[PDB]
């Protein structure tokens, strides 16, 4: 049909179809005010491919290769000799903290749009070591049909991640439709001066925020001062902002995306170091959140090149 | 004419009617696409009343006063001593950080739900005393006006104020036609729970943010992602803002408010407490910041009642 044209028939594309009408139709005891329909989305696992790391660890990966000819003690200096022996175990280990801790600490110093450049150059001429096409072509196809529908009923489309604010917002309204405004991640801190009479911010070697776990929530409330109507997630660390829209008094509509299928994407959830969906999984019928089997519920995974 | 009714021909008036235009006209050299236009506005002393005191003090002052039965310590410790005993030279030293930090003293542990109806109960309440009517009614009408004229052309309208980002949240909307996540201020750390099973956010007795000075394009960089096309702002906690919309390689339009009429408002600037404009005003020329005489530029300060 015309709406969500990727989708099949699924528990998912029915809840999807039925809330969206609920809440926009003028009358519908579930109407929401413009205003209020806010829905959030995680990006890596959710809205593009988190396999086989992070694309922003993989970046980081970049990074420290490029910049270890001047730092002789990141032979044994952690992460960065992780980083250099390529030792993925070890790095599965750090988490939104440590990938930001390490990014904090491969960026210090140079201002905003220093680093802006950086993340966009890297992103343009990095690919994927399956797919061999930029990592901004390996989003999901079906999730960018939900995006521009949800948008067509008037919602306002937030990313809430646990990567760096900075590493999605340089591509992310190109790519998801989603302005820098709309993208919540975790930070470092910044400071403002002038450079040579100029204005500009300059990063930190400083956390600002880490956005992941229960860290999403406060993420959500501190910067859009409102409790969603909906979220999609896809892994543990997407509870807490799933059960902030479902669960109480709040009757949101919550989604996780289970990577269930091996042969167009990856298959994983209870034993994956990137993405685990272990948690959420087993409590997902009892807190009513609607599971997205992928093999089975999208016609497509990635969009035509 | 149609624009700006209740604003006289001024400098201010032709800046703001020409750079709109310009800014918004295909074709035009100056032309900005629609998801670039972005404009800050400063509150306090810029879209409403800030004499005899900034609205979150009196609403501070009387919180204390509500709460000092339970404080013996409170006769002697600052700022609750200058406080009680109506002590407003004390007071005036605050700034942002000390309003942060003398509501966050008195609002600690209550969820964020449970600080709106705080808030949303005091200021349909509370009254100005020279006025006699609620806060939310002292605010500018020739503002007003702005903020639907900029809108009418597509910008995006945020706050950045260095007051209480939930102190404005509740009533912004109504009042400014300015949504939750279009509200940039002062505030502090939340953490997640749940209370009765219900998924809330309670309040810290930790500072997250103070958003003035310098810290305001620190705020606007981190939250909105963009550098604003245009500015509002009348003290010299502004300056940072303003010139980081102004100068430099950004061309963007920056207006200060001048406090000019005693008869219909307040008139102050250099050596007032509230709103203090002193350095912002003798640079503004040299900047480019176009000054709006409030006594001579706006036909009607307040809107009718
Ligand atoms: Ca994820
Ligand atoms: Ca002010």
């Amino acid at each position: 049909e015309e709406p969500l044209p990727s989708w099949n028939d699924s528990a998912a594309r029915r809840a999807i179809l039925e809330y969206v009408k609920s809440v926009t139709t003028e009358g519908s005891p579930r109407f929401v005010p413009v205003s209020e329909r806010i829905v959030t989305f995680d990006n890596d696992g959710t809205l593009w491919c988190e396999q086989p790391m992070y694309v922003q660890l993989a970046f980081a990966l970049d990074r420290v290769r490029l910049l270890a000819d001047k730092h002789p003690e990141w032979r044994t200096e952690e992460p960065f000799r992780a980083v250099i022996e390529k030792d993925l175990p070890a790095l599965a280990k750090l988490g939104a903290k440590g990938l930001t801790e390490l990014t904090m600490a491969t960026h210090a110093g140079m201002t905003d749009d220093e680093f802006e450049n950086i993340v966009t150059e890297w992103i343009r001429k990095a690919r994927h070591p399956k797919f061999h096409r930029p990592y901004t072509e390996c989003v999901y196809q079906p999730m960018l049909e939900l995006l521009a529908f949800l948008r067509q009923h008037e919602f306002k489309t937030f990313i809430v991640s646990g990567a760096g604010i900075e590493f999605m917002r340089p591509w992310a309204k190109e790519v998801y439709g989603i302005p820098p405004e709309q993208v919540i991640g975790s930070s470092v801190k910044l400071k403002y001066e002038l450079r040579d009479g100029k204005p500009v911010l300059v990063r930190l070697a400083e956390l600002n925020f880490i956005d992941d776990q229960a860290g999403k929530p406060v993420g959500i409330r501190q910067v859009i001062g409102r409790r969603p109507v909906m979220a999609v997630g896809n892994s543990d660390g997407d509870y807490e902002m799933l059960e902030y829209v479902t669960s109480g008094p709040a009757n949101g509509l919550g989604l996780i995306v289970h990577h269930t299928d091996a042969v167009r994407e990856f298959a994983y959830d209870r034993q994956s170091p990137f993405g685990r969906l272990d948690r959420a999984l087993t409590d997902a019928t009892s807190k009513g959140w609607i599971v997205i089997d992928m093999q089975r519920d999208w016609k497509v995974i990635f969009p035509e090149s």
